[PDB]
């Protein structure tokens, strides 16, 4: 991209497809760029400063922003701009994996402001809630102002309308001051479809592979060294330039690499070199994502386990459309509590193949579980939070199953005070072919009836901030109890279950999940810490009991 060096500055653009590229500093010049054989164009410049805008003009004299742009002040079609280069970073994250409770935020909708500034304003509320890290949905510059972020198209540019680079940096500084970590959701498996100029430059994209997202990055074919470098330098950049604590990697099953060292192992290497954390979204149900190198693994810190969410959702909602078909039984939930994956090398009707592998002896903290998140709400055509699909008792029973699980729990913005608003899928393209593809895609795939390119759709998705105090108090206590009971990471749990109930016992507690009024046989003594209603005794002893629907936590 660029590197500020004393009072001069070096511009480097990878562009093997190109014979001839000129740097165009808006209102200062065209300047010819020097070309090496590997395809790099360079030039040093003396007359450049922060706030300066630029482009690159190609063989065909068309003009494009720096794919490695640090900031796109006027969008995905506007010029790149030089930014401040404050490269200050702690060598360590203060986050400890065993203490991680994650809160997923979508900046645009978190807050009436719609910006990082708005998130700084909620820091106190979060700290007080007991969250220990916030996960920020992708902020790589995407088209327009309304997008979940997966259509990001400038990996190094903080989205203009969220507050850009200053906003984000201020977010992480303030987060740290309050003692919260920030985790950044990054997308290395694909690039969005408007405002991407990389095809014009070089083989950024594999000709070898299709993913659910179409074209993937080229990590293993001709000229791929440079493209490995682009991604690997992006993880470095978020760490040195913004002091981020860690990453969530989007859809690692769509990152293909047949090299002797998988790019995923290399990504994890960068993050660990700088003592950070990485978490993977994986559809593979394969421990190699998360195993040590000595175990043939990429050594990623943890992975999402959709199986735990699916088990819960399918069982409590009675839904079986989509991936839900592979779930539904109370057995699925105990399986996920015990073995992490429901699909650990068993046939899937949904997928029409055997799926998964056991996970062996890894502890709870290699995995992340949740009852809601941006996909599990957002990919429903009507975007209904789960709070609309089960009764109050169930919703509490759900919140407890995951917050008291041995795995790292992730709260979805609003879940904790009982938000009822939908979280719709929205976008903000301006290419009419794209606009029409998305509305038709979305309707046909998801049954989305709201128009995603319509602003009302994004308005409807903004948190209400309408606190339900009974739910909020319940979450807050759950989180406190998890810490005190030393529940994190510990998979030495005993689980009994009857038809309509479950008891889960750990080292220091036991929980009653009663789905439906039942006569349960309780093998434990203990004193009540929290409960979903008032029907549970303050002190309980080994015996048979008739309970009503609800949850209680003992000892």
């Amino acid at each position: 991209a660029y590197k500020i060096d004393g009072n001069e500055v070096i511009f480097t653009l990878w562009a093997p497809y190109q014979k001839s590229v000129k740097l165009k500093v808006l209102e200062k010049g065209l300047y010819e760029m020097e070309r090496d054989e590997k395809g790099y164009f360079t030039i040093t410049l003396n007359n450049v400063k922060v706030r300066d805008r630029y482009k690159y003009v190609l063989d065909d004299a068309s003009e494009i922003p720096d794919p490695a742009s640090r900031y796109q002040p006027e969008g995905v079609h506007g010029p790149s701009q030089i930014i401040q280069e404050s490269k200050e970073f702690n060598n360590e994250t203060f986050l400890k994996k065993e203490d991680l409770i994650i809160y997923e935020i979508h900046v645009g909708t978190f807050t009436p402001e719609g910006t990082f500034e708005g998130v700084i304003r909620k820091l106190d509320y979060l700290k007080d809630l007991g969250i220990t890290a916030i996960e920020i949905m992708p902020i790589a510059q995407f088209p327009g102002k309304r997008d979940w972020g997966y259509d990001g198209v400038y990996l190094y540019a903080v989205q203009n309308s969220y507050g850009g680079p200053e906003g984000f940096r201020k977010l992480v500084d303030e987060a740290h001051k309050k003692g919260l970590g920030v985790i950044l959701d990054v997308v290395y498996n694909h690039v969005g479809p408007e405002g991407n100029y990389m095809v014009k430059l070089g083989p950024y994209f594999s000709q070898k592979y299709k993913t659910p997202w179409g074209l993937t990055f080229n990590f293993d074919d001709a000229e791929s060294d440079e493209v490995r470098k682009f991604i690997l330098e992006n993880v470095e950049y978020w760490i040195k330039e913004y002091n981020v604590d860690g990453f969530r990697l989007s859809a690692v099953h769509a990152i293909i690499d047949t090299s002797p060292k998988h790019i995923l192992e290399e990504i994890a290497d960068v993050v660990h070199k700088y003592n950070r954390i990485v978490i993977a979204e994986s559809d593979l149900n394969d421990p190699r994502v998360v195993n040590p190198k000595e175990k043939c693994g990429y050594n990623i810190d943890a992975q999402w386990v959709d199986d735990f969410h699916h088990s819960i959702h399918a069982y409590l909602t009675g839904e079986r459309q989509g991936y839900y078909t592979d779930f539904g039984n109370l057995d699925d939930i105990v399986k996920s509590y015990k073995d992490v994956f429901v699909y650990d090398g068993k046939y899937s009707n949904f997928r029409r193949k055997t799926h998964g592998e056991p996970v062996g002896e890894l502890d709870g903290c290699n995995f992340v579980v949740y009852i809601q998140n941006h996909d599990q709400v957002g990919n429903r055509g009507k975007g209904e939070r789960i709070i609309k699909l089960v009764d109050r008792e169930s919703y509490k029973i759900a919140a407890a199953l995951y917050l008291l699980s041995p795995y790292i729990p992730m709260i979805f913005m609003g879940e904790e005070y009982g938000e009822e608003n939908p979280f719709y899928f929205f976008s903000d393209f301006s290419d009419s072919k794209l606009i029409q593809g998305v509305r038709e895609g979305r309707k046909k795939e998801n049954g989305q009836d709201t128009d995603p390119q319509d602003e009302s759709t994004f308005n409807a998705s903004k948190l209400s901030w309408k606190i339900d105090e009974e739910i909020f108090s319940f979450y807050k206590i759950l989180i406190k109890m998890r810490k005190e009971l030393s529940i994190a990471c510990d998979r030495r749990v005993n689980v009994v279950n009857g038809e309509n109930w479950l008891i889960i016992k750990g080292r220091e507690y036991f929980s009653l999940y009663v789905f439906s009024k039942s006569s349960i046989e309780v093998k434990y003594s203990g004193t009540l810490l929290l409960s979903s209603n008032n029907s549970f005794p303050q002190h309980i002893e080994e015996g048979k009991y008739e309970f009503d629907k609800g949850f209680a936590l003992y000892k």
